[PDB]
């Protein structure tokens, strides 16, 4: 009851009063520890429409995060889908192995209020990473690559400016694609792979790698990694001569044909984008590409690309404070810091490697 009172008041305060006079009637507060998010629902004879505009002024008087106000049974009820008013996000967070989930092919990306985001790459598989230069943005693609790598991945990067953001310890554990020539043996071949791989999931009668993997355990199908640092290095023409113009638009068939088909098959892609555009962002890349991880931005027209709303403005100005979206939702996080020297050691993955073909 201390609760009712406590709300008794910010509404009494607000004059938050329906046509009845009657203030807002507290029904039930639901208190789901697990995702630190509760449903408060109130009977009251104001409309939603009215509780909507009335957001803001509710957050800071009941000290709370309003997610969503969706009606209940009755025009009167309403359910405030919302969360604590001291949203528990870390000022840095450090990379630990500990972090490395068993469940082949989820992926940690940081930590939201409740806990850490987790990832399905057999349910959402395919990233996109936009945050302007200053770092940050292609870290959380090379921390995925790392958890992979350590579940026993196949990797291939992608990075124009000389294999340079992917170094020599990069390539102890996978190709280093530096240009369009690579670049266009490599898609084509990612997607005749991704061919094969229809071809034996359907014959199997097998929806997923996941589901084929729990079928076939001594010749499983190895989960494929693509990282590509960043994707204008690839959508860009503007400038090639005919022969490089063809070679880029073949490129961009064979990334929309894997972006498009690859769930099944687990061949994974990580893209890393700078300042987001149409022309870089197209429309198959976005419509097929799942999660959406979004930096600071004082550009509203860049967050529209990526979040398709305005919400990377009103990020604050922290190292690692990204915003990750899946579906219609998106939460403020705290991504991991993590440290190519210290974080990345290639002789691990060797080591797993020859351990798991020190078998069949």
């Amino acid at each position: 009851d201390k609760r009712n009172a406590e709300y008794r008041l910010a509404f009494e305060q607000l004059n938050f009063v329906g046509a009845d006079s009657k203030t807002p009637i507290l029904k039930s507060f639901i208190e789901d520890k697990g995702t630190r998010i509760d449903e408060i629902t109130f009977e009251s004879m104001i409309p939603i429409e009215t509780w909507k505009s009335y957001i803001p002024q509710l957050q800071t008087s009941l000290n709370i995060s309003i997610i969503s106000i969706e009606q209940g049974a009755s025009k009167r009820i309403v359910i405030i889908k919302s969360m604590a008013g001291d949203a528990k996000i870390p000022k840095y967070l450090p990379w630990d192995d500990k972090y490395i989930e068993e469940q082949e092919g989820v992926v940690v990306v940081g930590q939201t209020f409740s806990g850490n985001i987790k990832i399905d790459l057999n349910k959402s598989p395919h990233i996109l990473s936009a945050g302007e230069t200053g770092s940050g943005k292609s870290v959380i693609l090379r921390c995925i690559l790392w958890q992979l790598l350590k579940q026993g991945a196949i990797a291939y990067m992608v990075d124009f400016k000389g294999g340079v953001e992917f170094g020599l310890e990069y390539e102890k554990v996978g190709q280093v694609i530096t240009e369009v020539d690579a670049a266009e043996k490599l898609f084509k071949y990612l997607v005749d792979e991704n061919a094969k791989r229809l071809k034996l999931l359907r014959e199997s009668g097998s929806k997923n790698i996941g589901e084929y993997n729990k079928k076939f355990e001594g010749e499983e199908l190895k989960r494929i990694i693509v990282v590509i640092d960043e994707l204008a290095e690839l959508m860009d023409k503007t400038g090639v001569d005919d022969e490089t113009r063809a070679k880029l638009v073949r490129i961009e068939g064979y990334t929309s044909t894997l972006a498009r088909l690859s769930r099944a098959t687990g061949i994974n892609l990580c893209i890393g984008v700078q300042r987001p555009d149409a022309k870089v962002i197209t429309g198959q890349i976005k419509n097929n590409v799942p999660v959406r991880i979004c930096g600071r931005f004082a550009d509203s027209k860049a967050s529209e690309i990526v979040l398709s709303n305005t919400k990377a403005k009103d990020l604050p100005e922290v190292k690692g404070r990204f915003l990750f979206k899946l579906g219609a939702d998106t939460v403020q996080f705290q991504a991991f810091y993590f440290d190519d020297d210290k974080h990345f050691i290639p002789n691990k993955i060797l080591k797993l490697r020859k351990d798991e073909i020190e078998d069949k």
